[PDB]
């Protein structure tokens, strides 16, 4: 496929960007609306929902189980119930959320539902979640993708001892549907300990918004009581993860980018995000119906802990590679990344060193020494964030091309255009 030329910013970037809806929130909302429907509480709507390959998959996975999902723009309507036909087969595709949030759903089904995916999907961790479903009543065929959920009519619940070291999504998947389990659920996470805490906290927060009663007062443990999941109107925030790619442009150019409609009240870790930016001496600014970041004139190496916002590593690794020459940055708390279908630690190291950079894995993550970069082909590995990280570097390095910018379609179909409008 042809490459994408990453446009340069030889002068400070000035711009106002609208980023599409949160992928995390959208999919939680679809699963909850699905549940509400199946319980028989009527249709739900999702306003400003993200329309992307990842949400399309959840959409699809959801229609396969029996629900009806309509809406062609940002406004989805969810109705129906869980009635898969004989031989149903959910394609998880590239959506790790489909892989982990939808199998519990099917447990609430009567017929067996197969779960399948591509090569990449298949190298995704999913076992502790499969065993957990077994522990809690569900009959499950397979130890990996593809597997079969043998739904009978309901799910017991009870308490499981699952190690969600491998993915918070194991916990969130269980939590979202546990309201409709028989004995509800009590998830216990073992040892230490939850990387991606905000991801589980976004789920807890949305559950409560749906009127579910969840108890998360003692760390590493969640108690969800059986009860109704409410049909309602979900308002989706702009994806703050994707917004950071855009803000990075202001950071590396000493410029200014405004993100419209930045939520003052978030289910997203906006706090963590702005703090990271202030670490670079970026100037944050709450503007008129926007979030405004003014990049510094330059910046040296930083030590940043990313354990709670692991998804930010590629954009942040890029920022580090573009620090003042000689600067040493250490990206910590992301040991747990080293083991996702897409090892971004190794990915990032590989791609940055191929440009003449210096990026070495450390036991806790990465150390990046800022060294002069050279033209080259930034490989995204079909990883939307790897794609956007290459885009950021290309702002300060001429001749950088991303092999597959269309990997951004996973969470941000219009990235190329939005980036093109921002830079120019």
């Amino acid at each position: 496929m042809k490459t994408w030329p990453a446009p340069t910013a030889p002068t400070p970037v000035r711009a106002t960007v609208t980023v599409p809806g949160s992928k995390s929130q959208t999919n939680r909302a679809l699963v909850l609306a699905a549940l509400a429907a199946a319980q028989g509480r009527g249709a739900s709507t999702i306003s400003g929902a993200l329309r992307s390959r990842d949400t399309e998959l959840m959409l699809d996975a959801l229609q396969t189980l029996g629900l009806r999902v309509d809406g062609v723009g940002s406004e989805l309507t969810v109705s129906g119930r869980i009635e898969p036909g004989p031989g149903a087969r959910v394609d998880c595709g590239l959506a790790g959320t489909v892989l982990r949030f939808v199998p519990p759903l099917a447990a609430l089904g009567s017929v067996p539902v197969t779960f399948d995916g591509d090569q990449q999907a298949r190298g995704r961790p999913i076992a502790p979640l499969l065993d957990a479903l077994r522990e809690l009543g569900v009959a499950v065929d397979g130890t990996g993708l593809p597997f079969r959920v043998r739904g009978n009519g309901s799910l017991a619940g009870g308490t499981v001892a699952i190690d969600a070291s491998a993915s918070s999504q194991f916990v969130s998947g269980l939590l979202l549907s546990a309201a409709s389990f028989t004995d509800g659920l009590t998830v216990q996470h073992t040892g230490s300990s939850l990387p991606s805490a905000p991801h589980i906290a976004m789920t807890a927060a949305m559950l409560r918004q749906a009127g579910v009663d969840i108890d998360d007062s003692t760390p590493n443990r969640w108690q969800v009581r059986p009860g109704p999941v409410a049909a309602r109107r979900w308002d989706i925030e702009p994806d703050l993860t994707n917004a950071v790619a855009f803000l990075s442009a202001a950071v590396v150019s000493g410029g200014t980018v405004r993100i419209t409609g930045w939520p003052r009240v978030s289910v997203q870790p906006a706090d963590h995000i702005l703090a990271i930016l202030r670490q670079l001496n970026a100037v944050v600014i709450h503007a008129d119906s926007s979030l405004e970041v003014r990049g510094p004139t330059g910046y040296d190496g930083f030590d940043v802990d990313l354990r709670a916002v692991g998804e930010l590593t590629p954009s942040v690794a890029a920022l580090a590679a573009l620090a003042s020459p000689g600067s040493v940055s250490r990206l910590s708390g992301i040991a747990h990344l080293r083991g996702h279908e897409t090892d971004r630690l190794a990915a990032l190291s590989t791609e940055i060193n191929r440009l003449g950079g210096t990026c070495r894995e450390t036991p806790d993550g990465l150390v990046i020494t800022a060294t002069p970069l050279r033209p080259g082909i930034w490989r995204a590995y079909a990883d939307h964030r790897m794609a956007m990280a290459g885009a950021i570097i290309g702002l300060r390095v001429a001749g950088v091309e991303v092999d597959d910018i269309a990997a951004t379609t996973k969470t941000l179909p219009e990235f190329p255009r939005l980036w093109a409008e921002m830079v120019g």
